[PDB]
């Protein structure tokens, strides 16, 4: 589990997306397992603008934060999970790290900010939503 917390928004997987998020809904693309919601509060994340291809993310199986590489977003071949069916997501970036479902949500960060959360995984890989291309997460 977790999100980011920029402005009036929260970005979480859709897949964990809850009620709370769906009734308050500000966008949503099944294709990258993202889910924007509004909120209350103003929160603290800062969103990355960059092509960084290093950075750290929290592994929430492991209590731990590694520091990786990563590929550029790109349209990957994501095997089935409970969530989702085989298939092709896109803004998906991959890195070597362990991953575990529950292990979504996590931060993916550069030294600009917040580039992306956990989305996939398996094998000894971990996959990254980029949220670095939503520009309006800076405004309104
Ligand atoms: C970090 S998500 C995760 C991690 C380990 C195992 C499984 C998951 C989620 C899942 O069932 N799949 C199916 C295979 N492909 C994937 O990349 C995702
Ligand atoms: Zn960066």
């Amino acid at each position: 589990s977790g999100a980011i917390y920029v402005g009036n928004y929260r970005v979480v997987n859709r897949h964990l997306a809850t009620h709370n998020d769906w009734a308050n809904l500000v966008w949503e693309d099944s294709s990258r397992d993202l889910l924007v919601s509004s909120t209350t509060a103003q929160g603290c994340d800062t969103i990355a603008r960059c092509d960084c291809q290093t950075g750290v993310y929290y592994c929430s199986s492991r209590r731990k934060h590694y520091p990786v590489s990563f590929s550029k977003p790109s349209l990957i071949f994501v095997e089935a999970s409970e969530y989702y069916p085989a298939r092709y997501q896109s803004h998906l970036m991959l890195a070597v790290g362990h991953s575990e479902p529950g292990d979504c949500g996590g931060i993916l960060r550069c030294q600009h900010g917040v580039v992306g959360i956990v989305s996939t995984g398996g094998n000894g890989l971990v996959g990254f939503a980029d949220v670095r291309d939503l520009l309006w997460l800076d405004e309104e």
